[PDB]
């Protein structure tokens, strides 16, 4: 890529780790999730792929500096996409059921957590497996890779595991917490060096990442679920069931709550005005200011389950339960929509040229630059 993948903007804070910095989409979370392409896409179809899929909390494609698409589908495939659709590679025999973001790390690594309780390296120009972690239960976040490489993965047996690789052929663990209660808020970290995640015990935690000590923890009558963002100032922005959004100061203070009309159904964006955007079981796509009034919201016939993809001009793209692709400008105005037969839950992904990669249950969908 021309420019380099970054974490942050000047409005966001996550702390920066060992993404593949020459990729295009590296990793799907634990980033602003404003690109920093621009696009012309107009809701034309470029191609369609079959990838039968269920990706855990809107997880879907990782595309790399060469512009190959990656992506796990449900049959225990690994598939890497050249742009124009054709294939590269497949790799078999990985999990089933479940489905998660090939991240791209350094060293043209790939790290997916599979439900077969592995967590994989795999060399990104050939499919071919370097090795594997065992878990102790099957995965069920994205791995977010810290600043010395440490992957950090919640497991389906209550537990955080801290895995560092020390080549991409070989891995120590770093610590792991046992939680309190079942994982919804998948682990992400904030530049002060803390990992957030919370359970279904209605326990929000807040944990040093280097020594998987708990610094603080909240409580709420219902969990968090998905993917935080982190501002500036280290504020974690969480969906909660409840339906509200939380905003969560550096030191656990409740900066401010946001109503969704229904549980929060997406992970977040945020972007460089320090606006963040999440969708609802209401079925609309919410876009709130850093001190928690309502920009604008978007209203769509099904829980929106993708989290928000921002561009460098400002629109914003999503996924409907009512099977639409959707793309809207800064305002949150329509730009345009396109129906599709399967419900639109793996978050969209933006390729250097414009290309607009966005997934459902049973499909990878390109839609082309104008
Ligand atoms: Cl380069
Ligand atoms: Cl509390």
């Amino acid at each position: 890529a021309e420019t380099v993948f970054k974490q942050n903007h000047a409005a966001s804070g996550f702390l920066a780790g060992r993404y593949d910095a020459q990729a295009m989409s590296p990793t799907m979370f634990n980033w602003s999730r404003e690109s920093r392409f621009t696009s012309t896409a107009d809701g034309a179809l470029k191609w369609e792929k079959n990838v039968p899929a269920t990706p855990q909390n809107g997880a879907g494609a990782a595309v790399d500096g060469d512009g190959t698409v990656f992506i796990q589908s449900k049959d225990g495939k690994l598939t890497a996409y050249h742009p124009d659709g054709t294939v590269k590679w497949v790799t078999e025999n990985l999990g089933t059921t479940y489905t998660l973001t090939p991240v791209l790390g350094t060293n043209g690594v790939i790290y997916l957590p599979s439900h077969d309780k592995k967590l994989y390296f795999i060399d990104k120009e050939t499919g071919n497996i370097l090795t594997s972690v065992p878990l102790s239960g099957a995965p069920s976040s994205d791995a977010a890779i810290g600043p010395d490489g440490t992957l950090y993965v919640s497991t389906l047996d209550n537990y955080i595991y801290a895995i560092k690789p020390t080549s991409p052929s070989t891995w120590t663990q770093k610590w792991k917490f046992k939680t309190n209660g079942v994982v919804g808020s998948a682990p992400v970290l904030a530049s002060n060096g803390t990992l957030y995640t919370a359970t279904y015990n209605n326990i929000f935690y807040a944990i040093n990442s280097g020594t998987g000590q708990v610094k603080w923890s909240k409580t709420t009558s219902n969990g968090f679920k998905g993917y935080p963002v982190i501002d500036r100032d280290g504020t974690v922005y969480a969906g909660n069931q409840d339906g509200n959004l939380y905003a969560y100061t550096s030191t656990g203070a409740v900066k401010w709550t946001f109503p969704l009309n229904g549980f929060s159904s997406s992970s977040l964006a945020i972007d460089h005005n320090g606006n963040v955007y999440i969708g609802s079981g209401s079925g609309e796509l919410f876009s709130i200011s850093k001190t928690g009034n309502m920009n604008w919201s978007f209203y769509t016939d099904g829980p929106v389950r993708t989290a928000p993809l921002i561009d460098a001009d400002g629109n914003v793209y999503f996924g409907s339960d009512d099977k639409n692709v959707y793309a809207v400008d800064a305002d949150g105005n329509e730009k345009w929509r396109y129906q599709t037969d399967s419900n639109v839950i793996s978050s969209p992904v933006l390729a250097e040229d414009g290309t607009l990669y966005v997934g459902t249950y049973t499909k990878l969908l390109a839609f082309g630059a104008k």
